[PDB]
């Protein structure tokens, strides 16, 4: 219930532990299923070769190995991301290295891609592989988002790797070229690297059998130049790349922030970053002419923030930050209030919002 994990729960939890520590427990008691809405046919989404039976997922970076994965489903997901994962098991930046900014509702993390590593998460997908092929065929889809390893010499050799190890086991993969958190990975988005980075991911994309071939997403920051982001159009529509997620945590530091951890290094999540992820997709949307999906995520904590990314073109949004601070019960209460803003808008459903503010 709303109030009681909002006012009650969550705090306590928050008064207690370090975030890491927090976010560690939390993860255990989703995966063994430990927590308590009928979706509505206007909430259904067809997009990326799926159907998504609501459009509301989680966001990569809470489930980072691969352990959650029913339990997020179980929490009314319509759809989960994983990792991001890393070819080799790396343990990520030395600690504290998350930073609750309670009077903003953010959150600061520069985890550094702490990961199991490739073989790990593999193993863990294979072992519930067909409870998975029939979670999909009933309309919630897995993706899996891949990172590199710190000291990787070859960065477009590591995502080969993820494609051609965990693609098999997902619905889309994301080639996550946006953490603020490992030295010289955003320099990924530049037009030349990117090009040549994604030619050699979709090739081996396309090298996997029909029925493990997943879409493929480029997930980007929050701080590119104009520049940046034509650069970004001009490729994905060059590539005939599937997809973009828009977008990940922001080097940036808005003014008016009011928590006193604001000067920490890493990237900034939750409210403090949402209208710049809205006017990211915006532009996304717009340069590639609303004919590439778009996953819009970035400070969604209501139906009103939920619409108004898909409205600029998201088909899709996921959340993380708000999750920290309202727990379980934001996820029905997003999907609530955004049928209830689609029905008063005039809407038939998700589908027919998507893009709506560039027909106005
Ligand atoms: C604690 C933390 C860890 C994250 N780790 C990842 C990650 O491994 N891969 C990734 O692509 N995004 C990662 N993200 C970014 C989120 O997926 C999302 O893009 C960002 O937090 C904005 O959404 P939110 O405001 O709803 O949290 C992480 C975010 C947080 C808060
Ligand atoms: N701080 C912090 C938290 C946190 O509190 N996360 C969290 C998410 C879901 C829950 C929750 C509560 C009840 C059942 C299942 C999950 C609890 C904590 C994080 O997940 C990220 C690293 C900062
Ligand atoms: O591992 C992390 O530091 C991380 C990765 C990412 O893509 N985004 C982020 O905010 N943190």
């Amino acid at each position: 219930d709303e109030r009681f994990y909002a006012e009650h729960l969550m705090p306590t939890l928050q008064g207690l532990l370090d975030p890491e520590s927090a976010h560690r427990l939390a993860v255990r008691f989703t995966s063994l299923g430990l927590l308590p809405f009928q979706d509505s046919d206007m909430l259904e989404v067809r997009v990326l070769g799926h159907k998504f039976r609501n459009p509301v997922g989680i966001a990569a970076g809470f489930d980072k190995h691969g352990e959650a994965v029913d339990g997020l489903y179980k929490m009314g997901f319509g759809f989960v991301e994983i990792g991001s994962v890393t070819p080799k098991p790396q343990e990520g930046n030395p600690r504290p290295r998350v930073f609750r900014l309670p009077e903003d509702q953010a959150v600061i993390n520069r985890y550094g891609f702490n990961s199991h590593g490739l073989s790990v998460v593999e193993h863990r997908l294979r072992a519930r592989q067909q409870k998975q092929a029939k979670l999909t065929e009933d309309g919630l889809p897995l993706g899996v988002n891949l990172g590199k390893n710190k000291t990787s010499v070859d960065a477009a050799e590591d995502y080969a790797e993820g494609v051609r190890v965990l693609g098999p086991l997902a619905d889309y993969l994301v080639v996550n070229v946006s953490s603020p958190n490992t030295a010289g990975l955003r320099s990924l988005q530049g037009k030349a690297e990117l090009r040549r980075l994604l030619t050699k991911v979709l090739q081996e994309r396309d090298g996997l059998r029909r029925v493990h071939r997943p879409a493929v997403l480029v997930k980007i920051a929050p701080d590119l130049t104009s520049q940046d982001k034509e650069d970004i159009a001009s490729v994905v529509k060059e590539l005939g790349i599937d997809g973009l997620i828009v977008t990940n945590t922001t080097v940036s530091r808005p003014a008016g922030l009011q928590g006193a951890l604001r000067s920490e290094t890493g990237g900034l999540s939750g409210k403090p970053l949402r209208d710049l992820s809205t006017q990211t997709i915006r532009e996304m949307y717009a340069l590639t002419q609303g004919r590439v999906p778009i996953i819009g995520v970035g400070g969604v904590s209501s139906g009103q923030d939920a619409l108004e990314k898909i409205r600029a073109g998201a088909s899709l949004v996921q959340l993380y930050t708000a999750l920290t601070f309202w727990g379980p019960p934001v996820v029905g209460k997003v999907k609530r209030e955004l049928e209830a803003l689609l029905k008063e808008q005039g809407f038939g459903g998700v589908t027919d919002a998507i893009g709506a503010d560039h027909r106005r």
